[PDB]
C-alpha cells in the first residue's frame, strides 16, 4: 500500500491487459475504417464480376467456329451492355472487363489475331484473322469468379487496413459497425513544471511529457485530450481527475507517484476516487514507481495509468502498458505488441531489474537480421534518426551480467519499421 | 511512345525519386510536428536543469560536515527556489527534482539516514542521522548537465516522432520550420465505374480504386483530395486533370492506361497538359501500364502517377512508386522503404518479371526472422490479418523457376510491423 509491493513486470502486463475493458461499438462511414476493428461480418450483395467479363483486349468469339476470317459486327467496351448476338463466322470486338455478349463463349486475345479490313478512316475494324483454337471460356471471368452474393467477405474481428477498405467499397457496404477508438486524457503534475510556451522561471522547466504522451498516442490514431498541468495537491488532482473521468475512457498522469511529497496521487485514487489500484510498483528499469488503477462507475470501466515524472520513464511505460490497452480498448483481438528480434549495436550492461531503452532498427545490405543501436549514444545521420524499437534487455544473472555487440535480443516495434 | 518501352523496375524507381521535388517549407506549431521533417537547426536557449537538482528524496548535505546528526533546517520542495543557507552541521530535506540550497554541496539519499526527531504532530523533520560520508557533488544534476543554453539539439533533415516533440517542448522552440507536406489528389477513370455508395447497372462495378488508394495515401498522414470518377474521355480528363494541378502537388490516376480505348489518358498527358511522361511502361508483376509524368508550371513540378485500373496492381504500385516520392517531397533525406528479410511460407513460382504481392509478416515465438505469408491464399486467424508487407519476388532464371517454403525473400514493409 506504500511501498507498494514490487510488481512482476509480467504479472503487471497480464494484469493490464486482463483488467481493461473492450470498448462498445458504433456504426461508420467505411472511409474512417483506417485502424478499426469490425464488430460484424460483411457479406457480398452482389456478384464480382456482376456480368461475365474480359480478361482480355481482343474479340468475343464462338469456339466452335475455330480459327479463321471473321466478320466484327461490333465492340463491346467497358460499362455497356451489349445488345448484339454474336452469330457463326462473327466476332465482337472487346476490351479488358467489358461484358461478354449474347452468342460468344471465349475471348481470343488480339496478339492472337490478324486485321484484315477496317473503315476508310480507320476508326472502325471490320474483319479479323483468328489465329488460334479458342478453349471454351478462355479470358473470361464467369459472373460471381471472384466474390459471390451470399458471401461473407470480412469477419468481425478484422482490423482494417486500405485492402479492406476498398474491399467494403467493391461490395458497397458503406457503413459499418466497429469498435469505438478509447478517448484518452493526458495531464502532468508538479509544482516544478511550466507549459512548453513558458519562459523559464526559478525552480521551474518544461513541462515535456504532456507533449510526449500526447504525440504517442495520437501516433496510433485515438483521440486525445489535454488536461494540462495540476499542481501536485489532493484538491486540484482530484477536480483534473474527475474531469478525465468525465471527458475520457483513460486518464494518463505523469508526475507525483515516487515516495514522499508526492503520493497525494496514488492516496487520491484510492480515498477520494474510489478507484482500485493493482499495482503501484513495477520490478523494471526505468519504471519503477507506475500505477494502474481501474475505476467501475455504472458500468462503465474507466482506467487510470499514472506514470513515472522522468520524461524517459514517461515514455517508455506509455509503450509497454498504456498502448496495449488501448489496443485491447479498441477491439483489437490480440493487442500484445510486436516484438521482433535483432543484433546488438554495442555491449550492455543488465541489471537486475528488466531494463528498456529507445533503439533504431535498421537493416544491413543483405544481412538477415537488422541491428539495434539505442539512442543518445552516437554517426551524425544515426544519431538523427528517431526511435522506432524499445529493447528489452533481460535482468542479469550470477551467470549473464552483460550482453555483447551482435548477440540477438527482443525489440518491441514503436515506430515505423 | 506506344507502346511505350518496357521500362526496368530499378530503372522505374530510380526515375520516380529523381524527377520528384522536395516541396518547399513552411512553419508550424510544434504539436504538429508529426512526421514532419525539420528545415533548421534547433537550439537551446536555457539550461536543463537550469538550476542544480537534486536526483534524490533525501537531503542536501556538507560533503565536509561528514557522517553525523544534523538539524534539518527546512525543505527545497520541486518547484521553489530555496532561501535559506545550509550552514556546517545542518540539512535540508530535498525531494527528486528539488534545487539544491546555497551552502549545500551533495545529496545523500534518505535510504542511507535515520531520522531522530519531528515535530509533535509528525509533519515536520527537526533532526536526522546521516549514516555515510557524501562525495563531493552526490546525486546532483549540476546546471545545464542534460542540456546546455546554446547546445544544437536538433539538427535540420530530422523526421520528427514523440520524443522530438518532446525535446521541442522541454527547450521552448513551440514554433519550427518544416518541409510541406504534399496534398495528393485522386480520381478513377473508367466508364464501367459507379460510386461505393451506388447500387449496381447494367454493365458495372463499383469503383474500389480511389477508396484503396486514398486510404493508403492518408495511412501515411498525408492530405488527400478525392476528385471522383471521371469518364473515359479526353476533354473530361483534361478538366480532372487541371482541377487536380490546380488543387494538388501530386495527382493519381487509375485506369485508362492499357493499350486499346484507353490511351487517350496517356495521348492527353503529352498533348493537352503538355506533361513529360518519363515511363509508359513497367517490367513488372502486377503494373506492366503504370506510367509517371512530370509537369512544370512557372517553376513549380507537380507529379503525376496513371497506375493501372486493376485493383490489386493499383495498390502495388501505389506502395512502389506513390509512397516513396511523397516521402521526398515532404523532405525526407532517404526516402527509400524500409524493405527486411522474411521466410516463406508457401512455395512460389517466378515470373520473367519481378513480381510483387501482398503478404502478413509474423514472428514466430524465437525464431529469429519472421514468416511472410501471401495474402488470399489461407488459417482462419490469419485469412483475416491485414497486410503489412509486399513480397518483392526475384525474376526468374533458367536456374531458378521457383522459390520454397523456408526460403528468405525481400519484404517491404506497408503496414505497422
Amino acid at each position: 500500500m506504500s511501498p507498494f509491493p514490487l510488481t512482476s513486470m509480467d504479472k503487471a502486463f497480464i494484469t493490464v491487459l486482463e483488467m481493461t475493458p473492450v470498448l462498445g461499438t458504433e456504426i461508420i462511414n467505411y472511409r474512417d475504417g483506417m485502424g478499426r476493428v469490425l464488430a460484424q461480418d460483411v457479406y457480398a450483395k452482389d456478384n464480382l464480376p456482376p456480368f461475365p467479363a474480359s480478361v482480355k483486349d481482343g474479340y468475343a468469339v464462338r469456339a466452335a467456329d475455330g480459327p479463321g476470317d471473321r466478320f466484327i459486327i461490333g465492340e463491346s467496351q467497358a460499362g455497356e451492355q451489349p445488345t448484339q448476338t454474336v452469330m457463326p463466322g462473327q466476332v465482337m470486338r472487346v476490351t479488358t472487363g467489358a461484358p461478354i455478349p449474347c452468342g460468344a463463349d471465349a475471348v481470343v486475345q488480339v496478339e492472337d489475331t490478324e486485321l484484315i479490313r477496317e473503315s476508310d478512316d480507320g476508326t472502325e475494324e471490320l474483319e479479323v484473322r483468328i489465329l488460334v483454337q479458342a478453349r471454351p471460356g478462355q479470358d473470361i471471368r464467369p459472373i460471381g469468379h471472384d466474390i459471390k452474393r451470399g458471401e461473407c467477405v470480412l469477419a468481425k474481428g478484422t482490423h482494417m487496413g486500405p485492402s479492406e477498405i476498398g474491399l467494403l467499397a467493391t461490395v458497397g457496404v458503406t457503413e459499418v459497425e466497429v469498435n469505438k477508438f478509447p478517448v484518452v486524457a493526458v495531464m502532468s503534475t508538479g509544482n516544478e513544471l511550466l507549459n512548453p510556451e513558458d519562459d523559464l522561471l526559478p525552480g521551474k522547466i518544461r513541462d515535456s511529457n504532456r507533449s510526449t504522451l500526447l504525440a504517442t498516442i495520437q501516433e496510433h490514431g485515438y483521440p486525445t485530450i489535454n488536461l494540462g498541468i495540476v499542481g501536485d495537491n489532493p484538491d486540484d488532482l482530484l477536480n483534473a481527475l474527475n474531469e478525465g473521468i468525465s471527458r475520457a475512457d483513460v486518464i494518463i498522469t505523469s508526475g507525483g507517484v515516487s515516495m514522499g511529497e508526492k503520493d497525494y496521487l496514488k492516496q487520491v485514487l484510492d480515498i477520494d476516487l474510489h478507484a482500485q489500484i493493482h499495482f503501484g510498483r513495477v520490478f523494471m528499469k526505468p519504471g519503477l514507481p507506475t500505477t494502474f488503477a481501474t475505476l467501475d462507475i455504472d458500468g462503465v470501466r474507466k482506467i487510470i495509468f499514472a506514470l513515472p515524472g522522468n520524461p524517459v520513464s514517461a515514455v517508455v511505460t506509455c509503450n509497454l502498458f498504456v498502448v496495449p490497452a488501448l489496443r485491447k480498448m479498441q477491439g483489437i483481438l490480440d493487442p500484445r505488441p510486436t516484438i521482433i528480434k535483432a543484433r546488438l549495436s554495442c555491449d550492455v550492461k543488465l541489471d537486475p531489474r528488466p531494463e528498456y531503452h529507445r533503439c533504431i532498427l535498421t537493416w544491413h545490405h543483405q544481412e538477415p537480421l537488422p541491428w539495434a543501436q539505442s539512442t543518445g549514444n552516437q554517426s551524425r545521420l544515426m544519431s538523427m534518426r528517431s526511435a522506432n524499437g524499445l529493447l528489452m534487455l533481460p535482468p542479469k544473472t550470477e551467470q549473464y551480467v552483460e550482453l555483447h555487440k551482435g548477440e540477438v535480443v527482443d525489440v518491441m516495434v514503436i515506430g515505423r519499421l
